[PDB]
């Protein structure tokens, strides 16, 4: 909905957003939204996501797909009303995204999802990319385990010519919806194929907000494979504007750079990671500042 | 409708337009359209805006969506007639924009919406863009608070990978319609996606006129993300063409340039703005 | 319809076309077509114009829209037959343009619409463009008043972010149809937005002939805004082939160049205009030859 | 249909094709096909042409449109069968082009349509183009009158911002069908607009064969207006492959070059024309060899 | 269908393919498929080819179009099954190409279609193209007569602005299907338009295999009209890829180069041709 | 489905994946999946593949096409449910790919399919390409026989202007489905034509995963024919991201380079092959290390 502000209310918002990343306890936001979801009336639609065609499928708090649901409206303080209606397995009325309020009026945050090696990591979407020798697959799995901490991380596999890999986009969005409804740390191996169908386009522009709202982190690998300037720019765009955080390889082997957006209008931070391989290519992340928008695009032409 | 003129009537129009920006009391136009809107019968369609598909949804004076409305025509002096029909949640007959006359025959204005730091600002749409380090988000919020003055400003959020951000275009136009119906100062953070679906195209070419007619100001940030090349001249200009006013960053950090169209065929004015950050990235616009 | 000729009949046609611009009394053609329109059977379709979708709406001699009209045919001397049928507010049979004969066999003319400052101006469409400091809006209004002479000129406003401006294409074609049915001098402020939907394309290629046939003049402003070579060429094309006359700014402030097509196969003439601003930006046009096709395109790359 | 040949039958065909242009009496082929058309059963479909949408309308020998016609088949010596069926004003079964045999087994000709100034001119389609000062409109009218000789020539007007000009494509194909059914010499002023909808594409690739089959000549003006390489190549293509003859302007004022295809597999001939203007821009063509395919494209880059 | 192989069966296949071009009697493959086609029940679908829209029409062994045909399946050794159903003039079930087995398990051949001037020519599709003065039309007709030998050659005319030329794609595929069903040597003058509608795309990718299976040769002229730039390498190559053989003009007038694919995985042969004109532009191919 | 991991479970997965290629007995994975397929309830859908239009056809364990099958669901441990429904010969509910679990939780492998000349070869898809004199057809047949070993290899022929070649895409996917259901070693001669319709696009992104899951190898030839940078990049993409292994020609006659992905996140290996021709062009492969991602793209510009 829309929000109204004056100098005072705005200043409070910024302070709260700042705290959501810098001081709140890592993962507390995720736990809180888990609570909100559990308190739902059962059978109540909570998440809508687009399939290949552009239509949307809906799920309940238990990641179970809803096939039929009679029109129902809800009026917010905004005075605005939201309507949800599912017919024959597809949304007839409503919008893509969370169908239940998880954020209240605390919007524009990058809720801290975890802490590792002395650094705080944001929830939302993290694209792991770059052009070079450093492999993205080992990195996403190492980051998943590290941010998972005490918890296991969920792995969504898509579009790779390996055994057991799903290659159907609609099964893909199904795996993603379930993962965000049930886990704090999610790894998507290969944003390839996607990034174009309406579903792929919707996913690319929806996933970050969905994840940040839940307080979970989606770690997706993306190889700037094709050097075709039409998609090379689609990679730099996805990385630039559709990601909450970015993890890119450097010219030094095993070294990665992490660029993270700490919140609406807040500063973008950066830190470095060193890594090394163990047996069977298992990667380990070793454990022992702002970057202008100009320095940011300097990082972007790396993908070019 | 169409208007007829001779040298005399034209001269009067130009004088009236000039006054609408230069001498009228800041925000008086908004108050006047508020009065007109309040006089509508309730359930009577007042605003129609396009959704993603190109279809249009309709609202009453209370920002309530109209699902069903039997055909109804209205004849003007122009001799022309307007018709409005809503069926199953979508407009069957009518046009996009205000469905009620707010402007009378005073058209082609950039009604003054506020005065700040010694400068008068126009209503309509204001695009804040440019390439560089100066952040657009802090600027639109600072501008919203300053132009809001004694009133709070409304914030419409869209398309950013942050918590609580709506990314569905249809919810977006809904937020925008409600905002223009109820507030004088509106901030849209991120005109992404738009600038393309038919809805996005309709929005870009309708919003400025809708806002100027109401007397409200829509302050929208637009990052020339697509490319970092001096293609920033692309979205710009295209911005300058569908905007009542333009606010672009300069090569000096914290400094911005304001270019404003004072009216139909009138002079385009320009002034500079100096700014600085406080705690938690709150931006402040200096005033002489 | 089609016309047959031999050396003699052709020579007569050219002489008549030449007179329609050079010797006829300014505005006489308009008065004549006004007469033909008034003699129509009432309720009889006289004008058809395309809406955004590509369909067409129809009007009667009083600029009133026709919603229902049973099939009716008419056979010309050409032996050919025209049919008109309106159903549910849209043309079911017929063509875009004038549905009644206003020109007889006198075709291919640029009927003189007015005289001012010692120059004759043609009816049809006039595009006012150019890239520079000189503003198009003040010029179109000054030209409207001047060519209007004793009569007022009509103003159609479209697609500008100012108060009271219509931005819906279908309302636009409605204003245009009514203007051409009722006035001799018409100003269209902003051909922007248009110039692409089927309606916009139809309008661009129909309006000049519609206006020239009626004997009215449509003065439209067009800023070569975007420097995107795909539409910059659409501007040079519209100006080159879809305009009866062209008014372009020069490198000297306040100075404009008028290029006018005097008729089918006739010479394109050119003259200059000097202007100055009064109070509230009101512009005034001060009052005190052929141009090859090569010199013509030299004028075109100005827009490039 | 398909034709079978051996050395002897092939040699006869070539001799006959050669005669159809070089020795037959000018205009005799037209007279012959007029005879074939007059002997048709009345109400019998003879010509089908595509409208904007891609559908086709049908006409009888009197240029009258056929709205309903029950399925009817005809078996040729080829063993193949042709079927024609019109329903609700549109062809339901059949093909675009002549629906009646006018050529017999004498195919691949460029029937001489007329003789003037000591040169034989071919029937089929003639595109008058080139980039320069020389005007196409005066040239097509002068060529129409000259080739018309004792007969008047028909003029089809389309897409120009002048009085009385039709701008609706469907009315345009209607005028063309009627013209080819009733006259030997036809002038089309402005192939602009066309040259893209399915109808425009069909017209461009059908008209030459339709005209050559009838023995009539269609003289069409085409300005290489837009210097947009996507249509500049569409102009060089239309001129190169869709025209029976080409008439292009040169770098010398008033001079034109005529390139004509004399028949299937035969030599392309070329000759020059000198012209001058009289009163009211009436143009006159004054009256007192093979060109390789290489020299031909050298003529083409003139349009580029 | 799919075929299985081991070193031995594969070696035999390659030997058979080699013989199909190098040692078999010229034209024997055509005669053999003629025999097979003649053995079909009549009214039984044998050929399916695509029309402009992408749909397909069906013909019997007599080149008669099949309007209605109730479903009927056939199981092979492969275990796979083929189905054919025609409804209202169009194929409802089936595939494009030959609907009857002509080749047996001898696949991947370029069956010799004729011998002339000391060279063996392959059946299948032959594209005649290139940039330059040498005219394609006279060459395809001369080649048709020479390969026809004792038999006349069939000529399919399409898309040229000359008298009696069909310009409707659907009539075109009809002429082509009939030609391949009834003749060994076919000439197509102008593969215009094609090289795009679905029908044109299907034609380009089907015709070569259809012709090679039958044992007939389709000689098509293709003018790289679109552009005169060295883009003649575009249509070419693309020609070389969908053609069994290529005939391209050289920089010496009257001289042409013949590139022919002798079979699946076999060597591509090349030889030169000298030619000259007689009366009325009749072209003659010199023979040593 | 999605899988959860912690350091320990992840390490076990990597060890198992490593073994699936390096130590398991060549072809054992294929034999195992053959077993799983034979245990299916008969008439039970096991494979779905896309046809030209984008729709999908379904097969049973005997490579027989399923035309009708009433909705049936299955719940996995993931909690997620899969549904399959076939109506009128096309899938109404379900996804493309294997409709039965063949991999269990052992995902992301490149199951060894065979061993030859001292090298292990992976299952999945192998694209044989490169630009040069070395012919792809003789190489795919030699590799088919070699990897086939004691078993015969299956050959799918498509889109070549030779006798007996199918050129209809839908018959093509039918041959491929049957081949993967019944044989370990498959050769596809010509991925030309494909690599664009929805079916072609689906095939390109599905086949590798389908094959790796079954444990069979699909050896496909692909000539980088057209030097049109829009498809030349589609070739480098298909080779780079849609292949489990790549076999490319070098600048030395008869020599080829084999690049193989050994598993999810594992190292890409490379070795060389020497070959020579016998009689009738029968090719023989003579029988007597990691390559960075940088060296990998250096191999890619060969196709450019």
């Amino acid at each position: 909905m829309i929000h109204l502000y004056d100098a005072k209310s705005f200043a409070k918002l910024r302070a709260a957003q700042y705290a959501a990343f810098h001081t709140d306890a890592p993962g507390s936001w995720f736990d809180h939204t888990s609570g909100v979801l559990e308190s739902v009336e059962d059978g109540t639609p909570v998440l809508a996501i687009g399939v290949e065609s552009g239509d949307a499928i809906v799920f309940d708090k238990n990641a179970q797909r809803i096939v039929a649901y009679k029109e129902k409206s809800v009026k917010a303080e905004d005075g605005s009303v939201s309507v949800v209606q599912v017919e024959n397995g597809f949304m007839k009325q409503g919008h893509r995204g969370w169908l239940v309020d998880l954020t209240g009026e605390l919007v524009g945050c990058s809720p801290v999802v975890a802490e590792f090696g002395g650094h705080r990591y944001a929830s939302g979407m993290v694209i792991v990319t770059g052009k070079g020798n450093s492999g993205k697959t080992p990195l996403v799995h190492a980051l998943g385990e590290a941010l998972g901490g005490k918890d296991k991380y969920a792995t969504v596999r898509f579009g790779e010519p390996l055994s057991g890999y799903n290659t159907d986009f609609n099964v893909f969005v199904d795996d993603i919806a379930r993962a965000m409804l049930q886990h704090r740390v999610i790894v998507i191996d290969s944003l390839k194929n996607v990034i174009i169908s309406r579903g792929a386009f919707d996913l690319l522009s929806d996933i970050g907000a969905m994840a940040a709202s839940r307080g979970c982190v989606v770690i997706a690998s993306l190889n700037p494979t094709s050097n075709d300037d039409k998609i090379v720019e689609l990679v730099k765009e996805a990385s630039r504007s559709n990601s909450t955080s970015l993890v890119i390889s450097t010219d030094v082997d095993g070294e990665w750079q992490v660029l993270t957006r700490t919140g609406e209008g807040l500063q973008r931070l950066t830190h470095t990671l060193q890594t090394s391989y163990g047996e069977h290519s298992v990667l380990t992340i070793h454990t022992s500042q702002a970057s202008g928008k100009a320095i940011q695009t300097v990082i972007k032409n790396d993908e070019l």
